[PDB]
């Protein structure tokens, strides 16, 4: 399948080359599979979801998406025109405020929550987690993703944005993960991408288009929207039978495009995340 005029990232990781702008995808399209989004929240009601998105748990006043960050995150795992996974099931859980912020309780119950209500669900071709958040190290905070990560949910984190090394972030930081560095249209690092051995890929997180609250769209970055381009490929791979939750992490950086990316430091990899699909 082809989607013509599509937002760079989408066209991005189905090409071998930057500055294309068509998304090209199996029309399987991650039907069968599902990814959660650990977050501020999902407008469900987007059009841009199609009944798709469903919130399953919130430890606020409300489920809803008063931030928007969420939202945009979800979009680009699953939106119809933003997402990589056009068909998955997306299920929002919201361990973050309208502010954007969440006590790291409140994540690892979300987290736990996670690995339990997946067998509540029906996800034939597998679960995906994408944890677009995180802060300083925690051991309890990668204990909590290594579980997730264990219990058979592909689990994708982001880097983080201090322009650091990621060691010292959770659950940037924790090793059994898919900690996703992001990147821009140029095929540079982004500005702001933590970097460091403990990257397993990176992902289009440079001036991102996407869902956003109100039924609208809006461009951000973040290695917060590298992070759900690779949660989306996960659950489109995993879709496909060409990998499992434990190996597509593994699976995404063999089939990655390597070497392709400017200002990538010293001992981290050279690896941005590729659908190798072949119309």
């Amino acid at each position: 399948a082809a989607q013509t005029n599509a937002p760079w990232g989408l066209a991005r990781i189905s090409s071998t080359s930057p500055g294309t702008s068509t998304y090209y995808y199996d029309e399987s399209a991650g039907q069968g599979s599902c990814v959660y989004v650990i977050d501020t929240g999902i407008e469900a009601s987007h059009p841009e979801f199609e009944g798709r998105a469903q919130m399953v748990k919130t430890y606020y006043y409300s489920s809803r998406d008063g931030n928007g960050h969420g939202t945009h995150c979800a979009g680009t795992v699953g939106s119809r025109t933003y997402g990589v996974a056009k068909k998955t099931q997306l299920f929002g859980v919201k361990v973050l405020d309208d502010n954007g912020s969440g006590q790291y309780s409140t994540i690892i119950a979300g987290m736990d929550f996670v690995a339990s209500d997946k067998n509540n669900r029906n996800c034939p071709k597998g679960v995906v987690a994408s944890l677009s958040l995180g802060g300083g190290y925690s051991s309890s905070v990668n204990s909590a993703a290594a579980r997730l990560q264990s219990s058979g949910v592909m689990v994708a984190v982001a880097a983080g944005n201090n322009n650091a090394d990621a060691r010292n972030y959770s659950p940037a930081s924790e090793p059994s993960v898919c900690t996703v560095g992001a990147s821009d249209r140029y095929d540079r690092r982004s500005s702001f991408s933590n970097y460091g051995s403990v990257l397993d890929i990176f992902g289009p997180g440079t001036d991102i288009l996407s869902t956003w609250i109100g039924g609208s769209t809006r461009s951000i970055s973040g290695t917060s929207m590298a992070t759900p381009h690779v949660a989306g490929l996960a659950a489109y791979l995993m879709t496909l039978g060409k990998t499992t939750a434990a190996s597509a992490c593994r699976y995404i950086a063999d089939t990655a495009n390597k070497g392709d990316l400017s200002n990538i430091p010293f001992g981290t990899v050279n690896l941005l995340a590729y659908n190798n699909y072949q119309a």
